[PDB]
């Protein structure tokens, strides 16, 4: 109705993990020449046991078989003008997260390997089929994720560009928005052993899970780290410099995420003193890494994505909402209003708007 609606792939060899084919919802405005992609988050699995696990834990995240007809678009994908100020009239497009793969994975899998690992494949399937559905009628594509979908932003931007440029469609100009997927491949609190995938420090995962799906990471940033230290691209701050296409960067100071990889678990416990200057580190490292990312959005609050949330109209920084922020990005491109809102105040809860 005001739903998007389910479209498998065609091309039924670019699948999930399991096998069944991959696919995309799309609600079409065709009074608008705006195209919104959105990529699902939701971890990863690096090898074949943590991959078990998740496949009888969150089959959801490893196969199409159960996902339903329609969904109803949210936060920036709702096309409610209340709830979605600057985009609501776009065409509408979500890519459910069925590969584990942080959307890098680009090969078909042997008989031999258990799962298909194709991320990045069923991105460049997806804006293949768009095109007979009206984004050959396109001025702009933003592609935005939340999670491991905002760190697949980044992987999967410059090649989504490259892509309609090679296919005949220079009119589009391809964008990027990476929600909550700019992590540090910094040092654990409490250094574990790797043994689940919640919990394995953020290099090591990274390091396992790019050999394990065959991942791939743009040219540009690959060229600048000696052969097989790829990993280092999954990075933000490392791949970002390195990316052509505009990318507005939104990311909590203290993403819970970016916590459970660097084994702290906030319950509601009295936080002690050792955790707290750890925290107090990880938010000054991060707004550190933000410091020449001109177009950012950064509030010092413990949570975990925004985008897609129905009250992401609600956080502040400086008195600058995000919807509005990234009005301001959007109108600083037209052209060829403060588009960098990082929190400075040092501890989850200083900024009042914080979600709770
Ligand atoms: O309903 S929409 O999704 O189409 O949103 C329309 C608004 O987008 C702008 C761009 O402004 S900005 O993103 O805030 O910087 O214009 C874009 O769409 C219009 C046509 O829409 S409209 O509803 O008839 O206004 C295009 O104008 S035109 O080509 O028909 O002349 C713009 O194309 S162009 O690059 O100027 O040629 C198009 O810009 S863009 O491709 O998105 O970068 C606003 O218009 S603007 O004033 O020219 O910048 C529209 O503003 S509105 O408030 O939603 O009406
Ligand atoms: C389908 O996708 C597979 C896997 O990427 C590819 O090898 C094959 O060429 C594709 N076939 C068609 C008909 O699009
Ligand atoms: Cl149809």
């Amino acid at each position: 109705n005001e739903d998007l609606r389910l479209h498998l792939l065609l091309n039924t060899s670019v699948t999930c993990n399991d096998g069944s084919p991959a696919g995309y919802y799309l609600k079409e405005s065709r009074g608008s020449r705006r195209w919104l992609l959105f990529l699902e988050g939701g971890w990863y699995c690096f090898n074949r046991e943590n991959c078990d696990s998740r496949y009888d834990t969150m089959r959801r995240l490893m196969s199409s078989r159960d996902w339903p007809r329609t969904r109803t678009g949210t936060g920036i994908l709702s096309s409610q003008p209340e709830e979605n100020p600057y985009w609501w009239n776009a065409n509408m497009v979500f890519i459910p997260y069925c590969s584990s793969d942080v959307w890098s994975g680009a090969s078909s899998k042997s008989e031999k390997n258990e799962y298909a690992f194709m991320g990045a494949l069923i991105i460049q399937e997806v804006v293949r089929e768009l095109l007979g559905r009206g984004l050959s009628g396109a001025k702009v594509l933003l592609l935005a994720g939340s999670s491991a979908g905002g760190t697949g932003v980044l992987l999967n931007v410059d090649r989504v560009a490259e892509q309609l440029e090679k296919l005949g469609y220079p009119a589009i100009q391809v964008r990027g928005l990476a929600d909550s997927g700019w992590f540090l491949d910094n040092k654990q609190y409490r250094h574990t052993d790797c043994v689940d995938t919640i919990t394995c420090a953020p290099t090591e995962a990274i390091r396992r899970g790019i050999r394990y799906w065959n991942g791939v990471v743009p040219e540009r940033c690959r060229r600048q780290f000696q052969e097989g230290e790829e990993w280092n691209c999954f990075f933000g701050y490392k791949v970002y410099p390195t990316l052509r296409s505009p990318v507005f960067v939104v990311q909590w100071l203290f993403d819970e995420a970016q916590l459970t990889v660097d084994n702290v678990h906030l319950t509601g416990q009295p936080v002690q003193e050792g955790l707290r200057l750890y925290i107090q580190n990880l938010g000054r490292e991060l707004r550190h890494t933000l410091k020449d990312v001109p177009a950012s959005f950064a509030p010092a609050c413990l949570s975990h994505e925004i985008i897609i949330r129905s009250h992401w109209t609600d956080v502040q920084v400086k008195g600058t909402s995000l919807p509005r922020a990234l009005h301001c990005w959007d109108r600083s491109l037209h052209d060829s209003c403060p588009v960098h809102l990082v929190d400075s105040c040092p501890w989850p809860h200083c900024n009042p708007s914080c979600p709770t």
